[PDB]
RNA sequence: GGGUAGUGAUUUUACCCUGGAG
RNA sequence: GGGUAGUGAUUUUACCCUGGAG
């Protein structure tokens, strides 16, 4: 077992250093408490142009053992969604409701209708008007 | 000499206390060192809806004398436009850039003509590439 | 993403609305 | 107001462009 399905958010990002840490909730479908942190590098990241995500956003991912600990192969948002990035992103707040990407907007996705996604973390277990991250 | 002529930049403002103060460095028309404060409330803010000012932006203003100090009658922004206000007042980053109105834009404004004025604090003594008050 | 307001004398604001739709 | 990017292992990023025009 080389390759693990992992999901929970981001813990931290640093933009300018292309790496942070992903605190993860549930590794192979099981619950994990406490979460343990996987490391994530900007290369990995499923987004449109300059890659970063940002503090609290919900990830999907695939990882491995690394010589340094965990390192996440591919990081998507739920149900493999576009990431959200930093909120100094451009373009970064006009983002599809259904895969996130830039170029659109609902009514015109092609892609098939996706799980209702938090409009400001991507969380798929709550909605924006109870989000404990845009509560800060 | 009851009511006064004076120019300076906002002090501070609370909007939820509807107050603050004006650094006034110019009476008159006559450079003051040091600046002096001058109290102002929001009733007394020219502007479009809710009334705020954000610390630094450019003012010009008639005072009195009162009986706590000094207290402004009417502000505006460099000759007589309106203020800016809070950073977070709805609309707020989309102003004319002749009078600095909600409304419209430059090309539609009708009222003469009015010197260049700063993108982010109103100053008529430099443009934004130049900002002080941005550079924080 | 969007909205509303009002403690008058020295320091940076409080609410609200938003889920097959912008 | 707008843009660009890239230090791989534990904490929130660096530049730039913008003045009779958006
Ligand atoms: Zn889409
Ligand atoms: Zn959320
Ligand atoms: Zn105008
Ligand atoms: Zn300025």
């Amino acid at each position: 077992p080389q390759l693990l399905h992992g999901a929970g958010i981001c813990k931290w990002f640093n933009v300018r250093m292309g790496f942070g840490f992903l605190s993860m909730t549930a590794r192979a479908g099981v619950a994990l408490d406490p979460p343990v942190d996987v490391f994530v590098h900007q290369s990995k990241l499923h987004m449109e142009g300059f890659r970063s995500l940002k503090e609290g956003e919900a990830v999907e991912f695939t990882f491995k053992k690394s010589a340094k600990g965990l390192e996440s192969i591919r990081v998507t948002g739920p149900g493999g969604v576009f990431c959200i990035g930093s909120e100094r992103r451009p373009k970064g707040g006009d983002r599809c409701y259904n895969c996130g990407g830039l170029d659109h907007h609902a009514k015109e996705c092609k892609l098939p209708p996706q799980p209702k996604k938090c409009h400001f973390c991507q969380s798929i277990n709550h909605m924006v008007a109870s989000c404990p991250l845009k509560a800060q």
